């Protein structure tokens, strides 16, 4: 039976647009989904989209014969500096399939054996930082996790050291990247963007793009000028040929790929580690089980690749953090042809869908009544999970190319943190989720008491 779609409250001629005039739009859309259910229409002047929250409908949205990746307005604003890199390109652009074919082997689970030593380099810098704190001191969790994830992708990506553990103020490239990302996100709720009042924003945005291009173009030119073969993605991109076209990536597209990886490794991955540690300190029995696994498995001064693979419970902790607060919380699709969603909702070719991942991950028909509880054991038997119920890394050929990298890095770092320190929630931290490009537990702080185990 063809059904009328619910719609949240309207503001006359502005329709639903003012609902996203908020500093926590994902959390606002989750509350709307709680009220309206598995699908709702969102209208603004000149656009309509449909927000999906149920596994029943998202399993159909994930059918690549019926739906392809759409560039949200968010991605279109980020494309002004990420260009036709993998994340901000349409599936039909030549540079998407070329870069996908060239880079897939560099991002495989087996490729992680080659990045492992570099990931350990940065993970040891984090452990040494925390070992060197004085008794009276605390840890700023998202800040240190971001130092770690940014430095890991810089070193594994391009053999470039941001040296984030040597700094209070970000590296100048990172101040320009963060300010460009903040401008991109700010433009989503900026009425009259061509008001001369925004001339200062536009000048600054162009300066920040120039800072990013200048450093990345220099690193690519320097690498071509040296002939050096390294264990990094830049070597793979300079040498690689697409088997289909037989072509390599050009230097401009390589720059966009590097900027794309640095955005990804600065945002989503540090939020995963921040939320994982938040949930562990709030659930001491889970923390104890994870710490027991780390002590049993990590028997050497630094972890081996194989030891990280044997941190099964730590991997379940990470999946359970991704379930509750996935740090890339939505993605957009368009209908390839006219189609009916869920036997109830007719769509025309081109019609857009948004997948609200945190709400999908709270579908009680999948996870049961205890959906708000942090219970990593939910992931003990993943064959029991119905199709498309768990989507923190997106869908199909447009799924996260970085998934294996992100999870290897996070499992290694969290394993070492649990081996080396006991943790205290010394402030009884009240979760406050700040929304930018990503989600983070803003102001999350802990104390770490060394177990005095040498590296
Ligand atoms: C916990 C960490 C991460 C999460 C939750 C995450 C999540 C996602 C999601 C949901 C998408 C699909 C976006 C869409 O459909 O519009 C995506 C795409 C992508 N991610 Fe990640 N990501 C993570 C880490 C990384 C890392 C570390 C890298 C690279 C080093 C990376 C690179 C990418 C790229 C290049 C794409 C585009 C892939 C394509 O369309 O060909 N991500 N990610
Ligand atoms: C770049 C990646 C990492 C990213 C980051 C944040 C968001 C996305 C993706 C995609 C989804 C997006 C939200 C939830 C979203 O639905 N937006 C939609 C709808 C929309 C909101 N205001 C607009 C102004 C003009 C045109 C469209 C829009 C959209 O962006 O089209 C808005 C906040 C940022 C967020 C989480």
């Amino acid at each position: 039976t063809i059904k009328e779609m619910p719609q949240p409250k309207t503001f006359g001629e502005l329709k639903n647009l003012p609902l996203l005039n908020t500093d926590k739009p994902v959390q606002a859309l989750m509350k709307i989904a709680d009220e309206l259910g598995e699908i709702f229409k969102f209208e603004a002047p000149g656009r309509v989209t449909r927000y999906l929250s149920s596994q029943r409908l998202i399993k159909e949205a994930c059918d690549e014969s019926r739906f392809d990746k759409n560039l949200s307005q968010a991605l279109k604003f980020v494309r002004d500096f990420a260009g036709d890199g993998l994340f901000t390109s349409w599936t039909h652009e030549k540079n998407w399939k070329k870069a996908h074919n060239i880079l897939l082997p560099s991002f495989s689970q087996q490729a992680m054996k080659g990045y492992h030593a570099m990931m350990v380099d940065i993970a040891v810098q984090l452990v040494q930082k925390w070992e060197r704190l004085n008794a009276d001191e605390h840890i700023e969790v998202p800040e240190d996790m971001t130092r770690l994830t940014l430095d890991t992708i810089g070193l594994c990506g391009f053999n470039y050291r941001f040296n984030s553990f040597y700094r209070d103020q970000p590296h100048p490239f990172i101040t320009s990247m963060v300010r460009a990302l903040d401008e991109a996100m700010n433009k989503l709720q900026r009425a009259n963007p061509d008001d001369p009042a925004y001339d200062e924003n536009k000048r600054q945005f162009q300066e920040d793009i120039k800072v990013m291009n200048d450093l990345v173009d220099k690193i690519i030119a320097d690498r071509k000028a040296s002939g050096e073969q390294s264990d990094d993605l830049l070597t793979h991109m300079l040498n690689g040929k697409d088997p289909e076209t037989g072509e390599p990536l050009d230097d401009e597209n390589i720059r966009y790929q590097i900027i794309t990886f640095l955005i990804a490794g600065h945002e989503t991955t540090s939020g995963l580690l921040s939320f994982a540690l938040y949930f562990l300190v709030k659930n001491p029995h889970v923390l104890q089980k994870a710490a027991e696994e780390a002590a049993r498995v990590l028997v050497d001064p630094v972890p081996s690749y194989k030891q990280v693979k044997q941190l099964k419970y730590v991997g379940m902790v990470l999946n359970e953090a991704l379930r509750l607060w996935p740090t890339a919380p939505a993605f957009s699709l368009y209908a390839k042809e006219d189609t009916v969603l869920g036997g109830e909702y007719p769509l025309e070719k081109g019609d857009e869908l948004m997948v609200l991942i945190p709400q999908l991950h709270r579908d009680k028909t999948i996870w049961g009544d205890d959906v708000e509880e942090f219970r990593p054991e939910r992931f003990e038997n993943p064959s029991a999970i119905p199709q498309h119920a768990f989507k923190p890394f997106g869908n199909g050929q447009r799924a996260c190319i970085g998934q294996q990298f992100a999870l290897h890095e996070a499992t290694l770092v969290l394993g070492m943190m649990l081996k080396h320190f006991d943790f205290e929630d010394h402030t009884n931290y009240e979760l406050d989720i700040k929304e930018t490009l990503t989600l983070k537990p803003e102001g999350f702080v802990v104390k770490a008491k060394s177990k005095k185990i040498p590296l």
